[PDB]
C-alpha cells in the first residue's frame, strides 16, 4: 500500500478545485461531517458524488429548459444523461449550503456568470436533475464553474445542502467521524472567493485529490482496517507527527491535552504499517 | 534504489487536461496538425522532471497571483502562484501561467475584498511580458494582492492554443520547455484535447496537450528509471483486455502514434494505456 511521495502543499483540495494551503484539526470542529465530494475509500471505491474526473469537480453542465426560463435542465459533466433518483447531484457538483452558488458560465455563444440560491427549496433541486438560476438560463448548453459563494455563513462548508433527497439513502456517501477514543478528523484546508454574509473560510476536506486518484489507480488491497501514517520531513526524514488512515477515506490524529492543531504543509505523508482500531496515536 | 516506470491505472476519460484545468474530452492525431509544438505547461519527463512553467501544484494551471503596481495601475507584479518571488529570466513566467497566444486572456480574479474579473492582451508586446515578472490589465487592478485563474478566451485565433505567446524572452533559453515533434518516421504526435471557453474572433479549439497532469503527478511522485528512451504503450479497453491500438512514449514527455494510410484520427477516451516494453527510436509502430 502506498501514498504519493508528493509534499501536501502541492497537493489540491478534493471539494473545491484549489491548492491545499492549510492542515487543521479540532475539538471544536464539528464531530460529523457527511460531505460528498473528496470521499473515497482507500480501496478506490468512489462514494457520493465524487466525480471520475477530477477536473469535473464545483463543475457542472446544463440546458435551459425552455426559452427564456431560468430553470436548467442538468447533464453529468461530461455531457451524458443525468438520471434523476441515481444520485444527490451530477457528480462533482458543489456540497455547500446555508450561501448562494456564483458559477462561471460558457457556451458556444456566450461566457458568464450565473447564481443558484442553495437555500431555495424552490430553484435548488439537483437531485431531481434540474435547478434555477436567479438570472434567465444562457440559450444553449453550457459548461459552469464554481467562482465564489454569495452570502455564505460559518456553516457553508460543513453542512452539505438540502438535494432535494433523503441524506440515508445509498446514493450517499455515508457521515463520518473520528471512531477512536480521544481522535480527531484531520481536515485539508484551504480559502474559497465569497461575496458578502459571513466568513465561510476554511473550507475543509477529508483527502487530497491525488490520494483519491491513486487509490483509483492502485485499487489496492487492505489488510487492515486502519493504516498507520507517519507526517515526515523531506528534507530530513524526520518524524512530525503520526496519524491513523480508516479504510473509509479519511485521516484522525490525537490532539492529546490539546484542542487544535494548525500542522505545516511542507511535509509528506508515508505509509509505515496496518494496524487497527485499536492503535493509540502519539499526540500531535 | 528507483522504481519501475508504471502509468497510473486510470481510463482517460478519467484524466485531466494539463495546459488548462479541464477534464480531457478528446484524444486527437493528425497529418495536418503542427509538426512541432513548444507548450510551457503540461511538459514533463517519465522520470518526473518538470519542464517550462508547469506547476509543481496542479491546481495553480491557468493560475497566477499579482498584486497591483501603485495605487490606480493597471501594471501587476507577478509572483509565484504560492507567494514566493518571482525570479525574471528563471522562466518564461511564473509556474501554472497560459501559454496561450494570439488572443487576450480574461481572468477570474479574487482577492479578500473583490471578486470579478481582468483581461490582458497576448497580443500587446507592452502590456503582456510575464518574464519581466508582470503584467498590464486592460483595467485598473485591484487594490490588494489577489489570485486569477484563467476564465476564457477573448478575441482568439485558430492558432491560439497552438503557438506559445511572446513572453518577452528568448524562447531557445535553457528555461524554456524544448520543442516537440514526432521523431520516428511517418509518425504523429498524440494530443489529449478539451474545449476551452471563448468570445469572439475565430474558434481556438479543441485545446491540445502532450500528458495527461495525473501521468505528470505520477512521473513525479516515482521518479522512475527508464530502461529506454522509448517506453511502448497498448490502448486497451479495461472491461474486454483487448488492445486497440499501440502508441510510443518518449523520455522526454509526449506520445506518438503511426496513422498509417490515414492523415488523421479521433480516438475513443474510455480506454487505458498499458506500459508494453522498452523500445528504441526506431521501433516502428503498427498503424492505429
Ligand atoms: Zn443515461
Ligand atoms: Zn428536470
Ligand atoms: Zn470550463
Ligand atoms: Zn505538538
Ligand atoms: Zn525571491
Ligand atoms: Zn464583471
Ligand atoms: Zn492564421
Ligand atoms: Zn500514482
Amino acid at each position: 500500500f502506498t501514498l504519493p511521495n508528493l509534499p501536501v502543499n502541492n497537493l489540491s483540495h478534493s471539494r473545491v478545485m484549489e491548492p491545499i494551503a492549510q492542515m487543521m484539526s479540532s475539538r471544536n470542529f464539528p464531530a460529523s461531517v457527511q460531505f460528498q465530494n473528496g470521499r473515497c475509500t482507500l480501496s478506490g471505491d468512489l462514494l457520493g458524488t465524487t466525480p471520475s474526473s477530477p477536473s469535473d469537480l464545483g463543475a457542472f453542465v446544463g440546458l435551459i429548459a425552455e426559452p427564456g426560463s431560468r430553470v436548467v435542465e442538468l447533464s453529468q459533466p461530461n455531457q451524458e444523461d443525468f438520471h434523476a433518483g441515481s444520485a444527490p447531484a451530477p457528480f462533482g457538483f458543489p456540497d455547500f449550503s446555508d450561501c448562494s452558488l456564483t458559477f462561471v458560465v460558457a457556451s458556444a455563444t456566450t461566457v458568464g456568470e450565473r447564481t443558484v440560491n442553495a437555500r431555495s427549496p424552490q430553484n435548488f433541486t439537483p437531485a431531481l436533475g434540474h435547478i434555477t438560476f436567479d438570472e434567465e438560463a444562457p440559450a444553449d448548453l453550457f459548461r459552469a464553474h464554481l467562482r465564489n459563494l454569495w452570502d455564505p455563513t460559518e456553516h457553508s462548508f460543513w453542512r452539505i445542502p438540502d438535494y432535494r433527497a433523503d441524506v440515508l439513502g445509498s446514493e450517499f456517501a455515508p457521515s463520518v467521524s473520528a471512531p477512536g477514543v480521544g481522535e480527531t478528523l484531520l481536515f485539508f484546508m484551504c480559502n474559497v472567493p465569497r461575496l458578502n454574509g459571513a466568513n465561510p473560510n476554511p473550507c475543509p476536506c477529508l483527502l487530497p485529490q491525488e490520494w483519491i486518484t491513486h487509490f483509483v489507480s492502485e485499487r489496492a488491497a487492505l489488510q487492515s482496517d486502519v493504516a498507520l501514517l507517519n507526517y515526515v520531513n523531506p528534507n530530513t526524514g524526520r518524524v512530525l507527527f503520526e496519524a491513523k488512515l480508516y479504510a473509509n477515506g479519511f485521516l484522525t490524529v490525537n490532539l492529546g491535552a490539546s484542542d487544535q492543531a494548525t500542522l505545516p504543509v511542507d511535509g509528506i505523508f508515508k505509509f509505515v504499517s496496518w494496524v487497527s482500531f485499536y492503535y493509540q496515536l502519539r499526540p500531535v
